[PDB]
């Protein structure tokens, strides 16, 4: 509806990193289900396991945890426990070749997963089209 249908190949066989290319961060959630990006290569909590809930539209769940990252009412990213409907993302091409999270429950607000230089996470609507903090390359672990 919101969105356009361009997807990116298959990357829910095997765990990811999610490497954001706006700072070169890898996304990370840590055990207080504190979201943010780091550029440590070797953090135990960068590595992530993907499903396809429906075409398009993934959850992204740590390994290390099993926390599935989420996007609250507020525009707010966080781990959750358990999965809801802010759990949910919907996957997309950008630019041809990286990866776009949206949130679905938000998504006619164009609110999307993102990084900036510092490695902070972005609140949603803070995020937008065209920006680099959006852009992903899912990594092998």
């Amino acid at each position: 509806h919101h969105h356009h249908f361009n997807l990116p190949p298959g990357n829910y066989k095997k765990p990811k990193l999610l490497y954001c290319s706006n700072g070169g961060h890898f996304l990370r959630i840590l055990p207080d289900g504190t979201v943010d990006g780091t550029r440590d290569r070797s953090d135990q909590h960068i590595q992530f396991q993907l499903s396809a809930e429906s075409v398009g539209e993934v959850y992204i769940k740590s390994t290390e945890t099993g926390q599935y990252l989420a996007m609250d009412t507020d525009g707010l990213v966080y781990g959750s426990q358990t999965p809801n409907e802010e759990c949910l993302f919907l996957e997309r091409l950008e630019e041809n070749h990286y990866n776009t999270y949206i949130s679905k429950k938000h998504a006619e607000k164009n609110w999307f997963l993102g990084i900036k230089k510092n490695g902070s996470v972005k609140r949603g609507p803070r995020t937008h089209y065209g920006q680099k903090a959006i852009l992903f390359l899912p990594l092998p672990v």
